[PDB]
RNA sequence: UUGUCCUCCCGGGCAUCGCCGGGCAGCUACGCCGCAGCCGAUAAGGCCUGAAAGCAUCUAAGGCCGAAGCGGCCCCCGAA
């Protein structure tokens, strides 16, 4: 164990709604709605106040990496449902 | 058609089917007819998202494509 516990928080903007039904996180916003299944043994995802919390007790290196990856993915979901993503290519 | 025998003529036996030329049915090949490129997952390899490691990163979790090779379509045997 690298720490007693790991807690990661993702802020929820006013226009964004986030729900957690088990291991599946659903993010709904003005521009659409997405759902993704974030699973990893011992990692719990829930909501507190205006934040999404990814929490685990006595995490290891891989556990910390997975938690940070999940936080990044959820933040990407929020950004996509808020403003969206644009990619550019040139011929 | 050659030698010989049945006396000669017709018609026959033997000589590798006596030897020689042609030969339908049958069997044959030297002859003739038939033999799919589509889907699914992958190896090597090419990428997307993403942290550990506030950045970067195809990889750790996750996703896409990708071989005459693997599974099926197909052919043959198949109620002990």
């Amino acid at each position: 164990p690298v720490d007693a516990w790991i807690r990661e928080e993702v802020e929820i903007p006013e226009g964004v709604e986030v729900t957690v039904e088990g291991y599946k996180v659903k993010v709904k916003g003005p521009k659409g709605e997405l759902e993704r299944e974030f699973f990893w043994p011992g990692i719990q995802i829930f909501t507190e106040d205006g934040n999404v919390v990814i929490y685990k007790d006595f995490p290891r290196r891989k556990d910390v990496a997975i938690a940070r990856t999940f936080a990044a993915h959820i933040r990407n979901m929020i950004k996509g449902v808020t403003e969206g993503f644009t990619y550019k290519l040139k011929v």
